[PDB]
């Protein structure tokens, strides 16, 4: 039900500070290798007046190399798939709520994504597009209430130097009854490799690997 | 452009835990008395699977009795109107992001409302509908970066006794340039006066008054 | 067991950012009117390198005018007394933890206070002493798991204008079993009415009254 | 000023929910291997009524294996030493503030530690001693306003399954001016390897290694 090379199809509908927009993408990745790539195009709301970086981590933990000794919650959810919800709390009060319903059509994962960000101040690095990239991060996964949770505190590197921190809280919900894993981690590194000047076209990459902490 | 009896029309589109819904309402109130009333109808997504209480405070601080000695930011923004954004952080991690774009058509306020709540646990009081009502509250309003902010920390009473806390962070943005007020407060009391079995119809009231704290 | 005119004596021992200090005070107030005043003298750690305002709300909710229809948890805990614990979470990450053990010797309340604040940035308004005063505030008191809690969200006005927000979470523990009140509020207004150049001497006042919200 | 084998001596003074205690310890470790061990004795306030686990991470990032390509701030600050402050906010509202002043006498590190935790609920896992161990963690170190910061959010495994989350925010200040590192990580794994019934004697270990995350 999971092939070495899979395809990605997605549509994101959302708003930032009351500004609606829409973005669609097509991509591919190798789940057992924890790597993926995609091309994203703004469809509605362009040119986006906020930093594209706040959306990129919303654009699937099936693209994570899981070792044999750690139960793979996500690869166990297919073909039925799973959904996830996330609150991304930025340190200056900007809050982004996102949902993604992931299904499987043959060898293509299909994402239905909603994204709503609020309370981003005018002089902030998000509205002023002063973000550079997300730093590499380490997510922590643990079971709560029969469902899988995902917490990662990370930050964005800033233009004039410095970092802009954000707290992620994700709830992962399998559609069928799968086996739940133990407490573990997933290392991430998301990168926006190419883009045009106003980010209506974006090439985004991500490398992810699961581990059990210090060996 | 602001008389003692005004009307309200609204449409809310939103989702909770990835579950979409839509609600419309019609109402009226007395802005100079800080009182208002409305009838709400679910149009999509019914029956709502979450506590209706999380929606009511998203369903306009022009309906607040402001004394002369406190600058009225909201009555000053009309007829052009204003918009507001809000994050509502519940103590169990449930987060609701909401926006409201308020315009004026004659003597009727028109709301375009978006509402997005995520990470509400299945066993929580919201998904289990164990909330009774919002307690009376006191909002604190202050200026930051030329716009008016609104912080209020309050709670919902629970079915078996106890309180379920939530933190509100609201940004108020007037569409035209108006005068900024000083640090002040607004006392609130929101109430569901009537509803049917599945909350498809809701009659909602709110009482609001501004003050400057202990004299 | 409480008279209209009571006296206060206290000693606070603590540190901020790892630098120790100690302060003693003597004061007086009228519990049934919720007003009080005191004189504080620094005995250790002077001259204080941090804003004195971060300390003032630590320097007894018995000094609060309680209406007949609201159970007075604090005046009912005497002569045995009560203790309280409080975290004060400032929006830039500075955190102050405080405790107060309140006893009664005849007509004088005795406070044994501990105060520990950390992570105050050098460029922040606290370490740079850019604070002016606490704004009037409204605290909410509610029972949780048999204990009386007190949450209040307020801010400090800054020198060049602006506000520096802080989250208070207080736990009130009576020494004997006392009747618990219902959900209610307490309005506050604390003021430094006089001080010398380096705040070695401070005359501090507070006016507090409990109420039930709108109306 | 750094040898393969160093010794540790410390004294911690503190209070939890207002009840004072004091602990001293002696230990040894290998800074270049990022592992250390120590034996701790409760001297005042015993037997401790709270989970000992809340204290262990307060009982020195010099015991962290730093690779050549990452600046070692802690090792590059001796012999003068450094200090650190930290806020540990647990998900149920219990918050612990701690400071450690680290000096070097020959080949022995000396810690002067203050520890203050408040608002731990009686029915919570800390006051009921339902904690098992800290999970392995990944800390993130970054520069802000010329100072070294360390953020890690982790959790304690609880008796019978489950996790109790905590957010650490640490400020590292070398006494002398050293060299600030770039954004990097330090993996942690702390374990109580032996203790007597009421934790009057505790032998504590920690293994730590710095890295740069997924490349």
């Amino acid at each position: 039900v999971i092939k070495p090379d899979m395809k990605i199809k997605l549509r994101m509908e959302g708003a930032v500070n009351g500004h609606p927009f829409a973005i669609e993408g097509v991509g591919l990745g190798k789940p057992f290798e924890g790597k993926q790539s995609m091309d994203l195009k703004v469809k509605e709301g362009g040119p986006l007046p906020f930093a594209y970086d706040i959306l990129t981590t919303v654009f699937n933990r099936v693209f994570a190399k899981y070792p044999e000794n750690i139960v793979d919650y996500f690869k166990q959810s297919f073909p039925e798939g799973y959904s996830w919800e996330r609150s991304m709390n930025y340190e200056d009060g900007g809050i982004c709520n996102a949902t993604n319903d992931i299904t499987l059509d043959g060898d293509c994962y299909i994402y239905e994504i909603r994204f709503d960000g609020v309370n981003f101040p005018a002089n902030g690095p998000v509205m002023q597009k002063r973000t550079v990239k997300w730093e590499p991060s380490t997510e922590k996964l643990y079971v709560r209430d029969g469902v899988l949770k995902g917490d990662v505190n990370t930050a964005l590197s800033l233009e004039g130097g410095g970092h802009y921190r954000c707290d992620f809280k994700t709830t992962y919900k399998a559609k069928k009854v799968v086996q739940l894993p133990d407490y573990h981690f997933v290392d991430h590194h998301i990168e926006i490799k190419s883009h045009d000047k106003d980010y209506s076209n974006v090439n985004l990459h991500e490398h992810a690997e699961a581990h059990s902490g210090l060996p």
